[PDB]
């Protein structure tokens, strides 16, 4: 009863979701459902929920990432992150919260035990006087969190986004590691971008610098179920249309859902990644 729909037809198709104030997105959206049921067990532990920066907003069981234990400490292979599927790939991404002063280290070390070259954040640190992420990186020289040895290396700011480079050390080895982040700043205070045009810029920069032999690329906002799905869904369905000239963006977020909460938070989420997706066939 949702099929996907070829590019050629996506103009049509979001004309009609858009029929009589979004009557007919507003009824898509609502439906999407897993179908499956979950487990949060370890989001929920005493010792994990000063880890969660929003108490509603966990990590299922089956896809959570996992730290390897630490010996005598309890709630030790605990992260708020979920792998994510992309388009024909298992696990391509980590969606996870904007790290807290609590969990540096913890975010830090799942970067080098997941062997992740790309981190996305999708947010400024703080909008309209509120905080929606803490700086979990130096903003010059070098910073141990935890059991990683973090060094900003570069940064390279433009108008609506910026990127830093890192590079890792761990406690006890004497491997290397090479971590870029990059940072959108552009996307408002309030609601959705209001044209699509410099957010599938980002999105392009961000792929033609993520190697293809790394780890899943890390994706996070305030709580990684928002403007994360958002990347997310985005990305996927661009490589959908390169590969097959369909989108199927219904089928995805109903995937994205069995893997974590809330993924696409909002109808105007949902909305916008339509519309970006349709900018992008009109190119």
């Amino acid at each position: 009863s949702h099929p996907p729909i070829p590019i050629l037809e996506l103009a049509d198709h979001i004309e009609r979701l858009k029929a009589n104030d979004n009557l007919k997105f507003s009824q898509e959206y609502e439906s999407i459902d897993p179908g499956q049921q979950f487990t949060w067990e370890h989001s929920n532990l005493e010792v994990n929920k000063p880890k969660n920066r929003y108490a509603n907003v966990i990590a299922y069981d089956h896809s959570r990432v996992l730290l390897s234990a630490i010996e005598g400490i309890p709630g030790s292979d605990y992260v708020n992150a979920n792998y994510i599927d992309g388009y024909r790939k298992q696990n391509a991404y980590i969606a996870t919260q904007g790290s807290l002063p609590e969990t540096f280290g913890d975010f830090w070390r799942m970067i080098w035990e997941q062997r992740s070259a790309t981190v996305v954040m999708m947010t400024k640190l703080e909008e309209r006087s509120r905080v929606k992420c803490d700086q979990y990186w130096p903003s010059r020289g070098t910073e141990t969190h935890g059991l990683v040895q973090v060094t900003l290396l570069d940064t390279v700011e433009l108008a609506t986004y910026c990127v830093r480079t890192f590079a890792l050390y761990k406690n006890g080895s004497s491997e290397k590691r090479e971590v870029r982040q990059f940072q959108f700043t552009a996307w408002p205070d309030h609601g959705v971008p209001e044209h699509p045009t410099p957010f599938l810029a980002f999105l392009r920069r961000v792929k033609t610098c993520n190697p293809p032999d790394a780890g899943p690329m890390v994706v996070h906002c305030s709580a990684g179920v928002g403007r994360t799905g958002c990347f997310i869904v985005i990305d996927a369905m661009l490589e959908r249309i390169k590969h097959e000239k369909t989108v199927d963006i219904y089928g995805h977020v109903t995937l994205m859902r069995a893997q974590r909460n809330y993924m696409v938070q909002t109808e105007d989420q949902y909305i916008f990644i339509h519309d970006a997706l349709l900018e992008a066939v009109t190119c």
